[PDB]
């Protein structure tokens, strides 16, 4: 089992950047896949990116070329670098982990953080 | 002569990251030094970082190892990547440009943006990184 804690959220101008971190506590972090999901109010919790135990990555089409997922097993930490942020990215961002799956389905991850709020302004504001 | 506009500011959790951009309008952007300066409440506009027209960099001791200044001459844009943000970093951040400046002095830069606000939460709100 792992416990996860996200950090790095904020409220930024469109086109800006943020970096989210997810700090894991528990045994065998290197054996977990890590996922990022996001939920806007009155919307379903959606796949953003995942990284496998071998650093194989997967991204939603909506964030390809803008977001980068990574991990540092020595720090038991995962990261989501978010560049060229858009108002469509506003949401609570959750990190999730699982040893038995590495998919784009939220039901396939059994360990979740509490979430970090990301807010992005309108375009050209 | 260039016109500058900063973007990318915001409010962020202590320990987080931002990236500020400075878009320049005008001729010969690649011939200008670009500086970032910041003004916290009750403070003067202080040097943060500069990049010369030959890509030579200079950082304030308070941001060395956390901030990275860069430029994209093809996009007439400069950048300030800010990692491991601290409450000490809360300020209005200004970009400045000059063809004839090789100093940390705000009087050596003749072209200024209007500023972008950066607000970092309290130290206590930050986690202990591994
Ligand atoms: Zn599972
Ligand atoms: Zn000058």
């Amino acid at each position: 089992q792992v416990q996860l804690q996200e950090s790095g959220g904020g409220s930024v101008q469109a086109g800006g950047s943020l970096k989210l971190s997810c700090a894991a506590s528990g045994r065998s972090f290197s054996t977990y896949a890590m996922g990022w999901f996001r939920q806007a109010p009155g919307q379903d919790r959606e796949f953003v990116a995942t990284i496998s135990w071998t650093d194989s990555t997967d991204y939603a089409d909506s964030v390809k070329g803008r977001f980068t997922i990574s991990r540092d097993n020595a720090k038991n930490t995962g990261y989501l670098q978010m560049n060229s942020l858009k108002p469509e990215d506003t949401a609570v961002y959750y990190c999730a982990a699982d040893r038995w799956a590495s998919s784009r389905r939220n039901v396939d991850y059994d360990y979740w953080g509490q979430g970090t709020q990301v807010t992005v302004s309108s375009h050209g504001s």
